[PDB]
């Protein structure tokens, strides 16, 4: 049985459960969800020690600050090539190429509120800070090098309330009035028709977050129907249509494992 992790995300249910069910359409391996994995140092950790085989969703800035302890790179490319070049030196793992998409941390607020005070940019809420909410995940108060503290000393500003909560929660927090600005995730499938608003990210202060499965080396040499199988995802699920399959899962309530069926069927497993 090959064990494919996911993080507390749509997104990573929703891969996990799609690469697991084009290895079953291809093979007879068996394959299970390993779910609910907090952070991308869980899914390193479990990498490492054998309780996941795959991990479905790792995403290269995160990797490349967190796990490599590297110096930030802002060029996509360059960005995935080091990942890539030091996961097999370190770790004797494989960072594949991406799926596709990017999911970076986004300022994000109502249209409304933009067009009312013609907010472009994140430093566009400079002079507004101390007025406004922030909502954000239940993680990035304590994350290190893109995290709070560091992003209150790069854009200098700090915001009149700050409020962790469910990366889930900030869509309709923001939507709601309950909050004024939300740190939301860019593949988010609710930012479009709830009418937000993503301000650029002016200072450049966000890596690149490109997102690939890994898997070490191991696995690939004991079952090697993998590569091949895994290659089949990769540069054909756009942001776009990362955004609209999450929307499936929140907006409109499906399990991640049939929206990923749906996918397949529909793109005929990619072939
Ligand atoms: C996908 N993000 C980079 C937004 C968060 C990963 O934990």
């Amino acid at each position: 049985t090959i064990k494919i992790g996911a993080q507390s995300m749509s997104e990573s249910e929703i891969i996990a459960s799609m690469l697991g069910q084009l290895i079953e359409h291809h093979t007879d391996l068996k394959t299970t969800t390993i779910k609910n994995l907090g952070s991308n140092a869980v899914q390193q950790q479990a990498l490492m020690n054998g309780e996941i085989d795959i991990a479905a969703t790792r995403y290269t800035g995160t990797a490349l600050t967190g796990t490599l302890r590297m110096e930030p790179e802002k060029d996509p490319d360059k960005a995935l090539a080091l990942t890539q070049r030091e996961f097999k030196k370190r770790y004797d793992l494989k960072w594949y190429d991406s799926y596709g998409f990017d999911n970076t941390y986004a300022f994000t607020v109502s249209k409304e509120l933009a067009d009312q005070y013609h907010l472009e940019t994140v430093s566009d809420v400079k002079k507004w800070a101390p007025q406004l909410k922030l909502g954000v995940d239940n993680y990035w108060m304590k994350l290190k090098g893109n995290g709070y503290q560091d992003f209150t000393k790069t854009y200098g500003m700090t915001f009149g309330g700050t409020y962790p909560m469910q990366i889930g929660l900030v869509y309709d927090a923001v939507k709601s009035g309950k909050m004024d600005i939300v740190l939301a995730y860019s593949t988010d499938g609710r930012i479009k028709s709830y009418g937000l608003k993503m301000l650029k990210d002016d200072k450049q202060f966000f890596p690149p977050y490109d997102c690939s499965p890994v898997v070490p080396e191991k696995v690939l040499k004991e079952h090697p129907e993998l590569e091949g199988i895994i290659k089949k995802m990769l540069g054909k699920i756009d942001t776009a249509t990362m955004q609209e399959l999450n929307y499936e899962v929140d907006g409109n309530l499906k399990e991640p494992s049939v929206v990923a069926k749906e996918y397949l069927e529909k793109h005929r497993y990619f072939e």
